[PDB]
């Protein structure tokens, strides 16, 4: 891997290889986030979840959320990426948390970003003020949160207002990670992610963790490809044969646009070869990590 991220670096075809994975893509139909009734559930009307992989919202009336299923297969682990919930979504998107299980969620947005909005507040910011979700029946609260310098973890309590039954929600929120740009460091990254998995939030146990940035696909992409990768190099008998290209080809079956520029790329590379050390046994890589990281 690292010697195909040389040659590349060395050739200087980063721009090319990436253009090489937009062409492949696979394309298949998004039917239902196109239809008239569903153009107030979208963000962005060019970033739309596959009528195959979409997460469908358990009621009669519209199922419908802009969310996809990404199941890999031989990695063993699921992840739903999603959109930034609108002001009209927020009900949907517990709705589906609640649904699916999940126990973590992942954000790499900031609410506002350079003076505009990516998604909305849809989690209490103050312990005293909890949120209704009236359309859903869905109750949520802020218990505790614990802020480090670029990202901060939040214990939420969310509540099924009809039978009363609650759960503990873990929110993982990464708040320097620029939009269509790359984390400060592979350091800083990885220190989040071993995080989010030290949690015990991504085991099978659960269902899948929610994934989501503004558009939910170029850092939420970047995101799922490293933990991905990573996963493969630790399961696979010869590590060195995990094709990460191969891997986002793979990804994006499942939902469009799966990582957003070439610089993203590179990055996911650059993750995934530091990342590789602590799966191949170097005890003291996590500690550098977080020492990088300045997380305090
Ligand atoms: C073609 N063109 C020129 C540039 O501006 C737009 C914006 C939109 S639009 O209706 O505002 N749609 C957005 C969709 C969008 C929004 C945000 C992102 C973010 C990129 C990232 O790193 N993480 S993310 O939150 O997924 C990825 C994709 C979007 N689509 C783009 C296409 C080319 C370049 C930038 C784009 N942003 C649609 C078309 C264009
Ligand atoms: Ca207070």
């Amino acid at each position: 891997m690292e010697k195909e991220f040389e040659q590349i670096d060395k050739s200087g075809s980063w721009a090319a290889i990436y253009q090489d994975i937009r062409h492949e893509a696979s394309d298949f139909p998004c039917r239902v986030a196109k239809l008239p009734k569903n153009k107030n559930r979208n963000r962005y009307r060019d970033v739309s979840p596959f009528d195959h992989s979409r997460i469908k919202l358990h009621q009669e009336d519209n199922d419908y959320i802009n969310a996809s299923l990404i199941k890999m297969e031989e990695a063993q682990r699921s992840y739903i990426l999603t959109q930034g919930p609108l002001p009209n979504t927020c009900g949907h998107f517990w709705e589906m948390v609640w649904e699916q299980k999940s126990r973590g969620v992942v954000m790499l947005n900031r609410v506002m970003e350079k003076g505009s909005l990516k998604c909305a507040q849809y989690w209490p910011q103050k312990e005293e003020k909890e949120m209704i979700f009236e359309d859903t029946n869905l109750k949520l609260t802020l218990i505790s949160e614990d802020i480090k310098s670029y990202y901060t973890v939040r214990q939420l309590e969310l509540e099924n207002l009809t039978t009363q039954e609650t759960r503990e929600i873990l929110h993982f929120h990464y708040t320097t990670w620029p939009d269509f740009g790359v984390p400060e460091s592979p350091a800083s990254f990885l220190n989040f992610l071993f995080k989010v998995r030290e949690s015990g939030s991504l085991s099978p146990e659960h269902g899948p963790v929610v994934v989501h940035c503004s558009a939910g696909i170029g850092r939420s992409g970047t995101f799922c490809l490293a933990d991905t990768c990573l996963l493969l190099m630790d399961k696979r008998k010869d590590p060195s044969s995990v094709d990460i290209k191969k891997v986002l080809l793979e990804m994006r079956k499942f939902r469009m646009g799966l990582i957003q520029t070439a610089d993203q790329l590179r990055f996911s590379y650059l993750a995934v070869i530091e990342g590789a050390k602590f799966i191949m046994g170097d005890s003291s890589v996590q500690d550098q990590w977080k020492e990088l990281s300045h997380e305090d």
